[PDB]
Formats: C-alpha cells, structure tokens, sequence
C-alpha cells in the first residue's frame, strides 16, 4: 500500500504556519524576491513539499514563524521547551512580535550572503523507517532572511518524533 506519514514536531509547526500565512495574503502575492533552487540534505525515505507563498516582509514573517513555534513547542516538557528554544534563538518569555536572535541571525547571514535570486535550503536529515515516509513541507515567503528562519526551525523540529494518533 502507500507509505505512511511518519510525523514530527515540524509536521505540527509548518501546518500552523501555513494557516497564518494564508490568512495574512493582503493582495495574493507580491513578486517573490528569491526562490528556493537548491535543497540539501540526506534523504532516506523523504517527502517533500516545496512551495511559495512570499510576502512583502520578512518581519511578518518571523512574526507568524515565532507564534507558532511557541504555540507547538508548549506540547514538550518544560525542559525540553527551553532548551530547544535557546538552539534556534527564540525567547519564549518574549512577545511573538519581539525580534528574537533567530531573525537577527538570520537578517546578519543575508547581509553577507551571495545577493542572488536563488536560495539553497539545508533540511537536515529527512529520513524515515522502510513502509514510511517524513513529509516535510518547505515553504518559500520571498525573503532570504525568513527563509534561513524556517531552515533553523526545519533542522531542529525535524528531530522530535510525535507517535502517531
């Protein structure tokens, strides 16, 4: 038969970001800025969903990003939630709107990076066991900053399974 999902944190978050994105379209798009050209990573059993839905701001972005970061990390322990928070740069006693370390990260990794309209994107590990398969949807807002956002978030959320329901 076909493959079942075999889900993660990242699953959680990426469908809560998605929701929002959607809803804070004001026209449909605008002329996405930079598109995603280039995925690396090591790929076992790996499904991938690549889309664009850009915007006309990466604060906007990291806005919705860090909401629902903070609305799925809280199904962890509390140990677990901070701990995780502090490796991809997010205070979860900030505001959802607070500029946290990760964009600001980010935002310093553009303002070296190679200029050009094409951003390669590091997803890790996507591997899952045989009769499986980790959707891992990758979404592209535009923006090289936002995008470096999600990859943070990708690399890490990626690595916490969620048993299956």
């Amino acid at each position: 038969a076909e493959t079942k999902e075999f889900k993660t944190l990242y699953n959680l978050f990426i469908d809560s970001y998605l929701q929002k994105l959607a809803q804070h379209s004001i026209p449909t798009n605008v002329t996405c800025a930079i598109h995603i050209g280039e995925v690396i990573g090591q790929f076992k059993n790996c499904a991938l969903r690549i889309t664009n839905k850009c915007m006309s701001n990466s604060r906007l972005s990291f806005t919705l990003m860090v909401e629902s970061f903070i609305e799925v990390i809280s199904l962890l322990p509390e140990k677990d939630r901070r701990a995780i928070a502090e490796e991809i740069g997010i205070d979860l006693d900030d505001v959802p709107s607070a500029v946290s370390k990760l964009e600001k990260n980010c935002n310093a990794y553009a303002e070296v990076n190679n200029i050009i309209d094409i951003q390669k994107l590091d997803i890790g590990e996507c591997s899952a066991p045989p009769g499986q398969h980790m959707l891992l949807q990758i979404v592209n807002t535009g923006s090289a900053e936002a995008n470096c956002g999600l990859q943070t978030i990708v690399k890490s959320l990626n690595k916490i399974y969620v048993p299956p329901i």
